[PDB]
DNA sequence: CCGAGTACATGCACAGGATGTATATATCTGACACGTGCCTGGAGACTAGGGAGTAATCCCCTTGGCGGTTAAAA
């Protein structure tokens, strides 16, 4: 929220995938758009997201 | 000479990730699907005629039922 008045880029590094899923479920209710990068999605979807 | 301990090696377990799998979906197309009238081979109704098998007896063989003997089953 302090960075919201700033408006820079924020990246989250999580070792556990379940914490990334819970981070997407928690960030979805905050109306904050983001994307998840893991070893799950195909290189095409990761290439489009990148 | 023996015991304690530190160090190196190792093995097992967990988590990530890649690849195989299977179903959900999309779409244009051969083929079921559906009128439109034809008609001619069928399908049935209506008299008349035929006929073979059902039904009842009844005579007559072929079954099913008695006691031993050894031969085959055990």
């Amino acid at each position: 929220t302090r960075l919201k008045s700033q408006g820079h880029r924020v990246l989250i590094y999580s070792q556990m995938t379940r914490m990334i899923d819970l981070l997407e479920e928690y960030m979805v209710y905050r109306k904050h758009t983001y994307m998840r990068l893991d070893g799950s999605s195909k290189i095409s979807e990761r290439r489009d997201m990148v």
